[PDB]
Parts: C-alpha cells; structure tokens; sequence
C-alpha cells in the first residue's frame, strides 16, 4: 500500500502563468521495489484520455519525450525519492485545461490521485 | 524491433467455462529507445462491481507480486518463466462467474508504455 497525501483538488490559474500540481506520497513497509512515477492528462478540449505526460522510472526522468505539454511539464523536486512527485506546467494554455492524474508505484504499492486544472483568460 | 513498444492484438475477448483455466495472452515487442527497467502490471475492472483498474499482478524490479493483491489471489499468475523475452501473459485458474470483466495488461520499459485489453467471459 502507499498513500498520496495531497487531496484531490482544483487548481485555477491564469493563462501564461505556471500551475503547480501537487503530488506528495508516503510509503508502507513492504514498498521495497523501484520508485516509478507517472502523470497522465485527460484534456477537456479533446476526447483522448490517460495520455502520459511525464515518467520517472529506473532513476531517470522522461518529460519532453512525451508530446503532450512537451517543453512545459517538469517535476518540481530535486529529490523525488523523498516523497515529492509534484509537477509544474509552465506558460499555461487554455488547451491545458483538464484532469491530471498522478500515479506513484513502489512495488508492490500503488496509489493515484487526480488534480483538476482550470486556466483563466 | 517495433517503432514503439507494442503488444500483439491489443484488444480481444477470451471465453472459457466455469472451473477451467483461462490463458490471457500479452506478447510484447520493444523499440530501440526502451532502455529502462521492465515493468508489467495487470488490472481488472469486474463486471459485477463498480470498481475499475484494480491491480491483480505486478512484475517490477525483477520480482513478481501476485497473491499480494487480493483480487483473484491464489488464482492469477504469470505463465512464462521468462517475462523479459516478451511474454507478459497470465492465467486465471478455477474460473468463477465473478471473474467476468475487462483485464488490462500494461507493459512499460521506459520510456515506452503499451496497453492491451482482454474481455474475459466465463461460460456456465
């Protein structure tokens, strides 16, 4: 088991600003496997869902590799292993509106949490 | 090599009778950039409940976690003795009608990710 301590919440920011989407987690004793973190986006302005935007796996970050939000979504912490899977989305666009899901796995534990993002003109 | 991480026949239905063993295939192919650690997860969305995406088995850090997950505990296991060769398949033994649902095979070898869905039908 594994818990994401951030609550599901709605972040509202203005176009062109930076959105911080928190995702902080704690581990249970059996979570001894490799830390794996992913974020997915389900945008409001298209019917595509669960698209990967960022991944931490094998102690490497893959961010711009994923086309959605390329160049604009990055992990905020310099130590993800300390329990901080949060991300920043820079230069917010109206197309960024949607539901973002943080997925944290440290085998065998798994947890997920959704953050809703609204961008204001 | 494939152009991107790929699973053979990514959406299909498997049908078996109650009490039999179902073989749920998930055969994958890597692309040249998939250099991270292999990770494989299967999830169930049962037809008899509102729960979706419940983990039933995981291969991560070269370890298998199966009965650790309560759904189908004791009855779902990987079939291959060499998952790294491309065989992420699982079998479900002594099938029950409550096993009916959508099973998802998720294969990750960073940065590649691929998914497959199997609709499992159990016949009386």
């Amino acid at each position: 088991s594994l818990s994401i301590t951030t609550p599901e919440e709605m972040i509202e920011k203005a176009k062109g600003e930076t959105a911080y989407l928190p995702c902080k987690f704690t581990l249970s004793p059996e979570d001894q496997g490799p830390l794996d973190i992913e974020w997915l986006i389900s945008p409001a302005d298209n019917q595509k869902v669960d698209q990967v935007i960022i991944l931490y796996s094998g102690d490497k970050i893959y961010d711009d590799y994923y086309p959605d939000l390329k160049g604009r979504v990055h992990f905020t912490s310099n130590d993800l292993k300390s329990g901080d899977a949060s991300i920043n989305v820079t230069n917010l666009q109206l197309s960024d509106i949607g539901t973002y899901q943080c997925k944290v796995k440290k085998a065998p534990g798994v947890a997920n949490k959704k953050i809703h993002l609204v961008v204001l003109v």
